[PDB]
């Protein structure tokens, strides 16, 4: 594979059509899932010429690991849905690239077994019917050995995804939430951070003043995302909120990006526009889907050498240097 | 059906082609109709998260009534043209879903017909020849219960459908105006404000100085509207002059929008540039023509599950919250 | 016919393939061919309501007459290429309409006989290799009865048309230069201007500064123009310079634009930017060829009748109002 | 030929496919090699009116020579890759042509054959291993009477051009580097620039201060560039930063530009922006392997057409006299 796109088209061969939509749809007329990447093909970079490359590396330090890439698997729930492997495949390649991942509420294998795989892991939380069983998955993650908290707070209830509702889609009986809710709110987020030493990073915030807001409330990051278009349909990709937030929260936590990142470049253009790091959540998914544990290996071999390419093509030894890139608008 | 254009595709397979055409089709080149939708869908809505989502309502209050969602349905004419209970079928499914229906001076149906239904019914008026009947077709409507005068203003004649034309379209000998024309002014808005309590609601206003002055005129509230693009081809969308217009306003009348509302994410859309509420169209006759009173019932038991969900998931609990989100204009 | 674009379809299927090419063609890529649509329809208009038209009119005083509608048909060279009768159709049809028409340097009928024809006409003047010969057809059309000498500023020389070059076309033996080149400068406009009473109007006019010099050499009007698309390819299109030169000129001459005009809110659009009046080509040759003088009767009356309906649809009861309309760029 | 893009159809007929690609491909998604077209057709030129053309002139004074056009072959490797006599047969072409020839490090004829095909050569510069050896080239290149060195600054490594990856595209046996890589820094420009009396030309400059630094170090011109989007897909094209690098530079170095320049219309879009000149690449290549040295005179001699005509009908006599257009963004 030589481009994300590769793979796409490989998942596409061996899934069920249904189990195809509901990893690649949106909620509603997918207008936020399209202009996830519609925003992102609008951006340039204004490269930089002449600069020392000869140490050029990607690593990060965020939330007190090193990682190998300024990027972490994003959270998809139930991956023994694309292979029989599910979680363990995904969170065993994750650790041999350095790159974090992140175990979801609603994972297909339990977080301990995720977590005994290795690699410094992140926890995604649903918001539970109750305090204490939300608090006690919490403590689970924590005991397990992960170290971040990823609070989905764009998620008072599940969007409507009309390629879900066409198909009739549903779990199949061999697919379960191995770890076994009520909407979220900002006093179930001082709860968590009451809960927990580990950095909370609210995952979903769109509007500045939400940004503003969770540093207020003490949390280490927010990821700046319409959840891949599946939640509001309408509402504006991360990508293109991302300069302000940034410039609102004036370093107070990290500012993560998602959203139709899929190649080195787009996340050279995320970090230009001031992301810490990007989460790659469907990517990843057609990596597993096409060739297992080996797939995901090469979808992050051949995103580490895209960043690497992107970084040093436009003057930059480090995602520090990245960040200070400026970029201008075009049209496509 | 799970949205709106499961509706119309319905709708086209019963319809005659030139009843259909005379439904959707608007003046000249159609420029007018299209960029209803197209500034819809260049609208991004920023969402707020973790908010009190307890006791999230859609309901307001508008002209003395409270309605069951932001919307009420539209005037359309000669509604038997697209089922043999026209106007009765989607009267009753009004009421039944608490969403005012707006009678037409060109219905198929007497207003006293209609108004027998119930459902606390508006009342649209063509002016007519003669400022004495365009005032007696007023007391009628009054009379009969109907509670809001909706004084279309931006016909004073009909456009140009190129569609009917070419089609050689008429109405059939079974379809009459059952109530039973001078191009309107300001004087004719005074006449109509000084002979009667309700509130006048003047529909087709897209010039902020016309909306400015609909208020000095005394006018309860205005649709920002360019008809559906079947008047002046090359007129602005509503959507595009409706946060200018509600400011110019600042709250002297109620501001409703109209044009390509095919979703209630569309209606969240035109809530967060100010609108107090819309009117949707032609879906309500795609609806009625593909399945009768049924059909629309369907059709708004559909959108108000789209318009909660779009609140809730943008964090508003009430209409007035939604009113208080920020848009971003996109490409598309 | 109910369309310009009616006259189009007609006139494709009676012209010879190399003869349609020579009408519709442009320069170079066809750029600014196409920008004149695209820009018109970016263009939007925002209509007022209410307002009295008892007395709707679409006359205008220009040059010392009144005309029937704001719009004169461009001058296009060669008419007999379209129809036997070529000029004397269309001055006929002009005439009867109301509308003046522009007489060519290179008619394919002597202007002395087109101007026999009555209808107070314009005569185009491009510039000859000599003062005294340019000054002659200038003396020959006042002489005729010409009203205003509408001298072309914008052919230097013939762009570069590649359907012409691809076709091998040329001129047919039967097709002459009945009244029978070096660049025109500032000079030669003097030369005019000194030799005539009559208004001279400098078509082709693209820069502010143009247009202002235009004034100070004591231009009677300007056409903002760049030339159907046929000579610079890349060259702005006339309607988008056309609020900007309205502003610099002051009311100093009259400012007319073409490019593109294909319907009566096309027509609005131009005055509603500021435009004492449009001239029409290609539609003009579209309707020769199709129906000779009937068909030029044809479109004139049709968009007689789309300039009165735009309009009336946007409160304008006369030419004048329409020029106070404001307007809004869309996207498309 | 009547366009360029005759030219580039021809050669496709002739090449193998794997050398059409390797010619016309980009890195990645390529959406640098189309925005490079993008950009330019958004540019629309404000022609002016009635100046004297009586002695249009488009030759420039660049680098100490005078040249025939605001125009230079941009350094392509390899180019008997597209017609056995390779560089010999566009050496002698632009030669005779007037156009300045730019020499590749990577040439597949020796920089002192192609040199002594005369024509006063332009010198490109990887830059290698070994400062020594970097600076015997420039020696070299100087020794055989080139008259630039044309630094390329946007090249530390190849890009990833992904057609060449598919097809497995590799050097065919009998094209080999006749002149026979680390990245290069600002050192290494200073480096060249004690070594030289050769005026610095740096390629591949898009950041403004870049530009700036580009000054500040001595180079006598630079090429605002992204390598046609060969090298970080994602970077802005050249002809989108040109107007801002031109006001920075404040005629402290010549500014070029390349980047999908297919039309004398586009090299005076080029110029309006403020370029000294332009360089061409793929369209050079397209003849050559069209029609080898004949093929290159046809092509230059047909974009001399194409700038005279456009500077005429833009009513320049000169090259600084288009400099000093303005334009206006358009869409399309
Ligand atoms: C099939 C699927 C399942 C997902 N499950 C979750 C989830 O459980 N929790 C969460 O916070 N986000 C979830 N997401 C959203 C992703 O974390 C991510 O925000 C989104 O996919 C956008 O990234 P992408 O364009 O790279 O896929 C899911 C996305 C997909 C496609
Ligand atoms: C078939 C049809 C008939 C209509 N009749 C009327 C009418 O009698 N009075 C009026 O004010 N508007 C009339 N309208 C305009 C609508 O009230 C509304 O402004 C327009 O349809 C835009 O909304 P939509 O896109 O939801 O259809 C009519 C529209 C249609 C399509
Ligand atoms: C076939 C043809 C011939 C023309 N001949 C002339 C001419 O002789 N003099 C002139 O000033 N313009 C000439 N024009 C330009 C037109 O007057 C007008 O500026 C142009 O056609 C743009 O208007 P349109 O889009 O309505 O065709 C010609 C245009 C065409 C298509
Ligand atoms: C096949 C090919 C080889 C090239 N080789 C070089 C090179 O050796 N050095 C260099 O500085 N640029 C090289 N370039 C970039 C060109 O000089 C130029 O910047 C680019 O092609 C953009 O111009 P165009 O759109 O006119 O092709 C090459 C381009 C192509 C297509
Ligand atoms: O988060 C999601 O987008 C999603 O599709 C999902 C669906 C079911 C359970 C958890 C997440
Ligand atoms: O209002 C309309 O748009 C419309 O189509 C119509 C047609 C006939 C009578 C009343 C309204
Ligand atoms: O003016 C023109 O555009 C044109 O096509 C033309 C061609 C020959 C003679 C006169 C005008
Ligand atoms: O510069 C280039 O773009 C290019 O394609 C190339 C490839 C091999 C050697 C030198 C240049």
């Amino acid at each position: 594979y030589v481009s994300l796109a590769d793979l796409e088209r490989a998942a596409r061969d061996v899934l069920p059509g249904e189990i195809f939509d509901f990893l690649a749809g949106g909620s509603g007329t997918e207008a936020s899932l399209v202009a996830n990447r519609t925003a992102l093909e609008r951006v340039f970079v204004i490269p930089r010429m002449l600069r020392d490359l000869t140490d050029v590396t990607t690593e990060i330090d965020i939330f007190g690991r090193r990682a190998a890439l300024p990027m972490a698997v994003a959270p998809v729930a139930y991956q023994r849905l694309f292979h029989p492997e599910g979680e363990l495949a995904v969170a065993r390649a994750a650790r041999d690239a350095g790159v974090p991942y992140t175990i979801c509420t609603l994972s297909s294998v339990s977080l301990e077994e995720i977590a005994a795989v290795g690699g410094r892991p992140w926890f995604q939380l649903c918001w539970l019917r109750d305090e204490k069983r939300s608090l006690d998955l919490v403590r689970r993650a924590e005991d397990a050995g992960c170290e971040a908290i990823v609070f989905t707070v764009d998620v008072p209830w599940m969007g409507r995804r009309l390629r879900d509702m066409r198909n009739g889609f549903a779990l199949p009986e061999w697919v379960t939430a191995a770890n076994f809710f009520a909407p979220a709110t900002w006093e179930s987020v001082e709860a968590v951070r009451a809960h927990t030493d580990l950095p909370v990073v609210l995952k979903g915030i769109l509007a500045v003043e939400d940004a503003r807001r969770a540093v207020d409330a003490g949390a280490g990051g927010i990821v700046v995302s319409n959840h891949g278009g599946r939640q509001l349909d309408g509402a504006v990709p991360g990508i293109e909120m991302l300069g302000e937030i940034v410039a609102a929260v004036s370093g107070g936590c990290e500012v993560l990006v998602d959203g139709g990142i899929r190649s080195g470049g787009d996340v050279l253009k995320a970090t230009a526009l001031g992301a810490s790091a990007v989460l790659v959540g469907r990517p990843v998914m057609w990596a597993l889907a096409a060739a297992g544990q080996d797939g995901v290996r090469q979808l992050l071999e051949l995103l580490a050498e895209e960043v690497r390419d992107a970084m040093g093509l436009a003057g930059c030894e480090s995602v520090g240097a990245a960040r200070r890139l400026n970029t201008k608008l075009g049209v496509v």
